[PDB]
């Protein structure tokens, strides 16, 4: 939710006054790179004048700065408001809390506000070393946690035992509860890095978990993720790709794996939309036999908002949707890879929704897909996911969940989901 009017703002506004020592005002802001996102404040430098008064807190929407509302300004344009001011000079500063935190606004799992890292890594620690592990208190503390704040309590964890906190818990824990557990400890890149390289373990390769990663991050994510790949395993993603894929297929996933798809613009570009369209079409349904490669370069190299519109243009053309010219065209890992994409072009939270129906749907679970998909879009989107999943299926996605899983490690998975709907 954003709004640049102070009238449809529905928290609690703060006024606070500001002199600008010798360290800056002593706080850090979040957000504003975007067209239409808050700005608010991440940290606050506890010996700074920030911090002194005591009036700013973390999550506080700067509503307007000097007489001057700054809703909807860039990052750069506030940022330059604050250094302009010199040493000595004052700020006026008019907040408002009562918003998430931009990034995580549509998580389930949010930064828990009393955090004590040191205070988690002994209760961890005791709960570890109780007579029979104390699997409850374990669970209860890093479901509730950030990822940022996981990583604080595997430090101070490591500091007071001299031991890896991801080793302790390895010992302590088992089957799929160890599973979650592990997942959630590593950083979403190296969770990402770690799925990819298993799904690429041996001589056969999980295509499906390959293409369910590379199919739905993002430029950024799969930046990251290629970053840390070659830091923990010593070799490119995009080569351990290139040895466990071949034909189209292949051309696909190297493709996306890098990352490099284009930004989405200011600007629609409408004569590109129809013509992408008419390109798809004569690709594939209006001839016999079909141009793969025109469909990977328009569907990897195109930004996401303008593939919405040529896919809502594409039906001009086609009497089938790119779905069902998908499957109509194309076969194996190829059809699969290309209905993973333009889903998570489409709707990403549905496509996450219906890929945790179909893990839970018949008999047993796919729990590597639900652990996966839990943890890793937690912190994401997964309200969405769960809006899209109570739509679409008319049960929470908690129900099937509490329905398909048990122990602890459904407790897991019900913190991560974040309650019913
Ligand atoms: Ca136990
Ligand atoms: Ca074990
Ligand atoms: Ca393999
Ligand atoms: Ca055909
Ligand atoms: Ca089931």
């Amino acid at each position: 939710f954003f709004t640049r009017n102070p009238s449809e703002l529905k928290g609690k506004f703060i006024h606070t006054k500001l002199r600008k020592s010798s360290r800056g005002f002593g706080f850090t802001v979040v957000g504003g790179d975007e067209p239409d996102e808050f700005l608010q404040i991440k940290s606050l430098v506890l010996d700074g004048p920030a911090a002194l008064d005591g009036k700013m807190e973390t999550g506080d929407v700067i509503v307007s700065v000097n007489d001057t509302c700054v809703l909807g300004h860039t990052h750069a344009q506030v940022v330059k408001i604050f250094q302009s001011i010199p040493i000595g000079a004052s700020v006026d500063l008019e907040l408002c809390r009562g918003y998430p935190l931009g990034s995580s606004a549509y998580g389930s799992v949010k930064a828990y506000t009393n955090f004590d890292a040191e205070r988690d890594a002994l209760n961890i620690e005791t709960a570890i070393k109780t007579k029979g592990v104390d699997e409850v208190t374990i669970v209860n503390i890093l479901t509730n946690r950030s990822n940022e704040q996981r990583q604080d309590i595997a430090f101070a964890y490591q500091r007071r035992t001299k031991k890896e906190l991801a080793s302790a818990l390895k010992s302590a824990l088992s089957g799929h509860l160890e599973t979650v557990i592990l997942g959630l400890l590593k950083t979403p890149a190296q969770y990402d890095a770690s799925e990819l390289k298993a799904s690429m373990k041996g001589l056969g390769t999980d295509e499906d978990s390959l293409i369910e990663i590379i199919c739905s991050r993002t430029n950024q994510e799969l930046q990251e993720i290629n970053r840390v790949y070659k830091e923990m395993y010593k070799t490119d993603l995009e080569k351990d790709i290139i040895s466990d894929t071949s034909g189209d297929f292949r051309k696909l996933m190297v493709a996306l794996a890098k990352g490099r798809r284009a930004e989405d613009g200011s600007v629609i570009d409408y004569e590109l939309i129809d013509q992408d369209a008419r390109d798809l079409y004569d690709a594939g349904v209006k001839r016999k036999g079909t141009d793969v490669p025109k469909w990977i370069s328009i569907m990897t190299e195109r930004s996401v908002p303008h593939l919405q519109k040529v896919f809502d243009r594409y039906k001009s053309y086609s009497p089938y949707d790119m779905l069902e010219s998908i499957r109509k065209e194309v076969k194996g890992d190829l059809e699969n890879a290309f209905l993973n994409l333009v889903q998570c072009i489409q709707n990403k939270p549905l496509y996450f929704a219906d890929r945790l129906y179909d893990s839970m749907k018949g008999k047993g679970t796919r729990d590597k897909v639900l652990i996966r998909i839990m943890v890793s879009r937690s912190e994401v989107d997964m309200l969405k996911i769960r809006s899209e999943f109570k739509r679409k299926y008319g049960k929470s996605l908690y129900y099937y969940i509490q329905q398909d899983t048990k122990g602890d490690y459904q407790k897991a998975l019900l913190y991560l989901c974040g309650g019913d709907d």
